[PDB]
């Protein structure tokens, strides 16, 4: 991957890779599987944007199939912690932890482009039976928490999310807006 | 891959790699399979040239066999969203999603070089419980129809046409693509156009 | 005989005992069928004892055994030892009603079909899969004297049953302990 | 593994592979891991000996580290279902399911050799997979299996279910004496003079 | 991994990668499994920050499932040695050696975000003569005791509590970790923080 | 064990079944559950044909599974017949243990046999609790082995503990002096 | 060693080059020809900038190549500057050897450091002549190591021969008592 | 390998595989590398032949490149123990432990075919602590000496000749092997034989 | 392998990777196996330092187990061709071709550190292939190479060709003292006070 290099200005024309250039406009990308490294990269940029300007919105572009719940949560908690409104934008796809982060942007500022693919579902995955029990119970707790938090993000009842996440649930952008998972569908420079 | 490094002038004088220099003239490449990384890098480039001048045409060069529909859609929506005209130029080939994005350039500004190759076809895959197999089957049906209608839109044809002409691989010459409505012009050389 | 099994298994075939052990393949399923045909040939009236210890396997291989059980004249008594799951449970439930048995600590499990190109081909195969799912549910409901609706409900996900719960469900008739007719 | 061949004479001299000779004396072996295949070969031999004579003892030699639970239960129920007493005898080791089967022999006729090794422990799984609903189903099922085994073991040893819960929580090695003691086996054989 | 690049002003405009820019403000990360080199990288960052200012707190963000205990002990001892208080912050998860380090922060400055996951448990080894194995078992016993004791003090609990509660994987919410004495406060947002 | 050849007596036998007909039993190569139980089966069968006739047990083994070895050992001791043991090529580790286990006075080696003894040796477990459990068990096994071999050799336990701390190679003479075997064979001249 | 971060001083440095500017040198992970020679290069460079200022050498290593270790060792001894040694996490085998090699009085450990010493240990050669050659060489190395560590610890050679026959784990206190290190650090309060 | 089957007559017609039929006439083969099981198979054949007739010679055909020395010592000691003289015949080759066994035949009845190849050399090992390696080197030295001594007697030469001449691979023709004292006679055909 | 970076100040402060800093002091390193690539990097550094100053000593640190013969000869001839003296210094180990290069330094300036390891031995090949005519060609060639090396080594050590033939027949380990003794190196350095 050679990222193209770009020139700015503001007394002294500086060069930087195109993603650092887009960081200056407060755009952060979640592309691909959510890992500790990729999620912490997102945290790092969210903290930096907050200290650059705690009053300006941050635009979080999500094109992700999901991944680590724990790494997803670290992105989650950072979005909610910092002063800026984290506005989310689905591009290409937002599934699993991807959809959870997308739906976690500031209400009123969660967007999808028209042909986005959103998907939600319950969690997905040795030792002695004691260790199996412990991990099974923990996994039930994660599912229950993910459903409660997503019921809240979508302004829906818990019962609705248990049912609609029992198996893979694909939604068009329109079906996502309808569900409460996003607010607006972006088509082109107009809104 | 060593990208040759190159020089530019104009009260000041800097040196980028050849792709960053070409990006300065608003040329963007899609080469090989569209993955998440390669699609998002096209998106980043589109967002940038818009910001740099939301009114100048962008020149989207495509040489691709396709790849992820989801990564490719993220290019399509960006292309449509941003203000400037995304002109498309097929060189080498545009197959599956590559042809889809080719057909998605601003009508009147979709081009091919004289020996480009275009190909279009229905989606093809490479699961577990019967309930889950069924959810993913109905979803692959929806994607197939969606892709057909979006292709009918770009091509000014019926959905029935694209249903028929994508049921199996459908190769097109540059002339055949233009007649299909997939592209607009066939650039031969500099002199003419 | 012998037939890639043992002399012990040949001796027990003489006492009309047929084993299904392990996964159901084309190979292991046809050997059951072959034994079944053979035993009907040696006496089309005496019962066959079909011992099942299997997590299941290929549905079409299973159906070959099922249709052979139903076609031959002798009543095929089924007996679960160890486990009978998926296609294995299906075959167990398919024994002659009144002669479907289980040892006290057998594991029984039933569920919907589990699986391993072009969208057109996916559509064709997905539809065949649903027809499969429905046919097994109907047949299993008939085996169990229950409502099609109950089977669809109780096989959405893996459903483990002890011997007692299989008896109650309608999947077997008797739990065998020692010697008590 | 070539098995040696052997003559039984008198009113007709016949030849057997040695293990077939030992089956004729109602001796059955479980050796190595318990799989569906090797367990069902035990079941089949138990059925044959009952068929030949439903009243004589059967002697079940066990040298095994354990293996499949369902496969082992198929031996277990077959032991209890058939009329003959199945005497069990540990040589080398009776581990996990192998010790479950050793302790399942007819009370009074569960034996070990002086330097046998016995070990009991709760179930262990290799690994997991699907959705949380499925992982809940399999965990709930595995906990049922763990109680079934503890409860059966307790009966065999004449102990509280709690006793076997505690003493299987981790690997639990026993000498032959410690196993007699625990109620796993009845007698420790030293030689034939006994 | 492409770390984004960032510019700061003040008597001179300079460029940093984002993690160096965050280091500039006394923030250090332990992300992923604890290895010798990832551990020593944390140590070097603490040595540097103490030299820049031995009296300002250091903010130690932890998102890790654990790792080598010796490597984790190099961080631990470096945290206790340096004059600056090391505040610990759990984001994502802090498990095993990551839980240890999280709890090892300066009492009063150990936090977790609301959905952090903490887990603690006994050592756990992956992969000669009985004499050799005897020696290593004895050593492992000593390590297991020492980790329990150190963590008992971190938690202001008895040793026998930590031995009991680390026999198997012990998962905790942020709130359960606050009760146990493993963190001090849950951070919700810029509440009062 | 390519093709095992056949000989005649009045019936036909493979040569190993023939040697078994004369109460010769082989332990060759590593001691596995299956090779050890084949030795157990032969010993059980030989006892029943003649509970009083000696059994001759050839050992060419580098050893192997402790539990597998123990099963031959307890069988040797259990059965009425004396089990003579005869080392050719090598008896090392559990091989040497079984060689020493032969009926005392009837433990032999050939002049260039190689004998070797040592403490238990393991390849490469999980939680520390499990590690301590298995470590304690491995040491019980070490101590148990030293005590039986001390008893086989009529020697101090501390002697065998000192002499198996590391690999200890013994010639046939050395094993005789040690108490591990009784005589060294050569020729029929005996 | 993901991205090594940058700090400022008046120029920009990666953080390890920054620590080197203050005569701190790290040995981390296994001792290879390349990691050992990088330590050699740092030590040579530090001497030339100031032949009299102490050098501080952090050791978190499980050890590694003997010849690689020796090259750090002879360099430490050769150069004018005192090389202080500081163990964090672990110094085992050649790691512990180098820790002990620090200028006497200037060998430190952190309170939970783990130290470990033992005899030379080899994975797994050709003709017997070559085997005897390499076996004799391995023993010369064992003896040489025991004697230098005896000298580093001010102890009998026979002491170190007895105490490295098998893996010997030492706490920081134990290593101090043994003579392997001098002080145990904690706090700046020192 | 399909061993051909063969019938013999005499008070009764029976069928043997060819190697069993050749065993019937006191012929045993060592073909290929010497392993524990191929060695023990030779031992069992010698035990059987001595019992069939302890006074008729045994003909031991050897075509082997060597193998385990312990396994080869089981044959060696069995050959010296049994009353029948074991005549050795080298066909193809006899190398290392195969050379040893060839030379170990009863003096006067060790032969080679005209184009047999003999080779002798020092032991040669394929593939813990210095203490352990010390012990094993010492043992290997003792084995190398013992093999040299035994072979020196087989050859009626001094020990120091065999040590010298086995330092590296020492190839010999049948005739050179006859001179060295490793065989007695070269068989050409049914000359006088 | 991150190499640290370093400041050289005075009339302008510059930054180098440390190894580049050490090259400026005419220090060259051969570390690890001798391959065509790492040898030619040595040759290139020898050419550069002669270019910068053809009269100052060059100091060649060697920590290497050996490697390619032709690659090592490329260093050897370049050492002798260039005007500067190339002083050699063993640290860690100078084995096979590494000890050939150590002994090839300018007489008087071949040094070792107290605990260095030196070892010399005849060539060894990995492996063979073609027709017997080719195997004869390569064997005849390898024997030429073996004599070339022994003969050169003898010159370096002031010994008979026969001496080095004998003492390379099998692996031959030397302490630093034994190597000074043998004539491989001149002085054993202990510290800077010397
Ligand atoms: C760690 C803490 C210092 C921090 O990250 N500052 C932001 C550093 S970036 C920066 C700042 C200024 C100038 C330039 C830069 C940049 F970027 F250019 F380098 P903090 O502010 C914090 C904690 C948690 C999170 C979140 F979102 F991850 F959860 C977010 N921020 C903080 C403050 C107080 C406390 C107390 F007192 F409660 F302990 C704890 N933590
Ligand atoms: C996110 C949004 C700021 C954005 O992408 N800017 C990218 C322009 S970068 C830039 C800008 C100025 C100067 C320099 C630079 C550069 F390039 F050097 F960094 P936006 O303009 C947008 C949305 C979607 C897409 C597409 F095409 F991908 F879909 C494209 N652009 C936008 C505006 C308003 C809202 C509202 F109203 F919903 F909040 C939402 N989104
Ligand atoms: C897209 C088009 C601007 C283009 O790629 N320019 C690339 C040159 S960048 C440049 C320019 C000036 C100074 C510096 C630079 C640089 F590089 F240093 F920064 P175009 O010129 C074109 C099309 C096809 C091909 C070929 F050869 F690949 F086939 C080639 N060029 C073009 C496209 C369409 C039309 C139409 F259809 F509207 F007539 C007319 N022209
Ligand atoms: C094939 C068929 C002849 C058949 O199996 N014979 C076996 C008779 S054994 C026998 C008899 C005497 C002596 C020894 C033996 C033995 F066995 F010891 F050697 P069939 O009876 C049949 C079909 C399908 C199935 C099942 F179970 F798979 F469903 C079962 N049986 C049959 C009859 C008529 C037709 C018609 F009418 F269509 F022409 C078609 N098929
Ligand atoms: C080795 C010691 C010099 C050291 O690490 N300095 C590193 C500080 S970097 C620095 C400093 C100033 C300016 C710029 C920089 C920078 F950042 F730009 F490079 P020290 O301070 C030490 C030891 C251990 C630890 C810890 F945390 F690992 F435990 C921590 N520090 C020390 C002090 C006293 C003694 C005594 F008393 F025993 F002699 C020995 N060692
Ligand atoms: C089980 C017992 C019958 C048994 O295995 N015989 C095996 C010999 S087969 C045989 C027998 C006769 C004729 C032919 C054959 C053959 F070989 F041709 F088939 P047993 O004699 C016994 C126990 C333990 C061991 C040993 F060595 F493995 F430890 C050995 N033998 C025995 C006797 C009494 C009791 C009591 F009274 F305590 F219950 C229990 N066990
Ligand atoms: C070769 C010798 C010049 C050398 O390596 N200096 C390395 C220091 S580089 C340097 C120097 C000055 C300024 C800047 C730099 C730097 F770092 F920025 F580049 P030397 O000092 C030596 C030998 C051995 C070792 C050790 F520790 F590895 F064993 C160490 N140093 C030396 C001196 C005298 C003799 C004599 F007289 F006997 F020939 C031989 N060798
Ligand atoms: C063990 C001993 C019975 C033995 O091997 N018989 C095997 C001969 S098979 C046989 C025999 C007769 C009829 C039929 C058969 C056959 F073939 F059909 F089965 P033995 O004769 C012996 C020991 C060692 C070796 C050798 F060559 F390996 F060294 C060789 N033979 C023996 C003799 C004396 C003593 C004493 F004196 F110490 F008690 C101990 N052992």
């Amino acid at each position: 991957l050679v990222p193209t290099v770009i020139e700015q200005s503001g007394r002294g024309e500086r060069a930087f890779d195109i993603y650092s250039r887009l960081l200056k406009e407060r755009i952060v990308f979640l592309v691909g599987p959510v890992t500790d490294e990729s999620a912490n990269l997102v945290v790092a940029q969210l903290l930096f944007l907050e200290s650059e300007n705690p009053d300006k919105d941050i635009f979080f572009y999500i094109n992700s199939p999901g991944g680590s719940v724990t790494a997803g949560m670290s992105i989650y908690d950072t979005m909610n912690f910092i002063k800026p409104d984290v506005s989310t934008l689905c591009l290409g796809q937002a599934a699993s932890m991807g959809a959870f982060l997308l739906s976690a942007g500031e209400k009123g500022k969660r967007f999808a482009l028209p042909n986005s693919r959103i998907m939600i579902h319950q969690p997905l995955i040795g030792g002695q039976a004691s260790d199996i029990e412990i991990h099974a119970r923990e996994l039930l707790k994660i599912k229950e928490k993910l459903n409660r938090l997503m019921a809240k993000h979508c302004d829906r009842d818990l019962a609705d999310l248990e049912r609609d996440t029992d198996r893979d649930n694909f939604m068009s952008a329109e079906e996502a807006k309808e569900y409460g998972l996003i607010d607006q569908i972006l088509e082109n420079r107009a809104s």
